[PDB]
């Protein structure tokens, strides 16, 4: 977990309700081949909000990988455990893949 | 493919770059399994924009279920071949899951 940033301390929703559901995202996400700049994302229903979970490849270019399962986990626990209202992070700065474990208002039946 | 909705959001992209990547989206997350109102995305980058793909569980309760790859396959299909700016639907009435197409401008870095 670095870079792992926390988002700010205004949003209404605290992560812990969201920890939960990691492995699950995890598990699920990190097995697909994502090209350059793509992402994939999971929403899950929780206490009247939402938990919004995302894989990023952050590379410019070349070939679409796969990502890591473990380090999905190892980032996402630490974002979870150091930021109340959610963070982002790579398990090493030079790594592809940045993971997200977001709080939010809302739910996820919208936006499609 | 019925209900089978166009998009109306003004400055929608033209669906036709999206088609590309509809096997790849059905393949990889309707074998995931969804609790009743969560949802699997993808983004994918084309041509200066984007495409945002959805599988969501409509149903309100019971047990947490997979979706059909084959039904999330005839209905993008159907979306990518009936309406120009994407747009969404399910295989008949009453089956659980809502399958969406949406081409429109932007990256696929935003909001996490």
């Amino acid at each position: 977990q670095d870079p792992l940033s926390c988002y700010d301390n205004f949003g209404n929703r605290d992560v812990a309700a969201c920890a939960r559901f990691i492995d699950d995202f995890c598990d699920t996400l990190t097995p697909n081949i994502y090209r350059p700049r793509d992402n994939g994302q999971r929403c899950y229903v929780v206490n009247g909000h939402k938990c919004d979970f995302t894989v990023f490849n952050t590379n410019n270019g070349g070939s679409p990988i796969r990502a890591s399962t473990p380090n999905c986990k190892t980032v996402l626990r630490a974002a979870a455990n150091r930021c109340p209202t959610g963070g982002r992070g790579k398990i090493n700065p030079s790594a592809p893949f940045l993971f997200a474990i977001d709080p939010n208002d809302g739910d996820c039946s919208t936006d499609f």
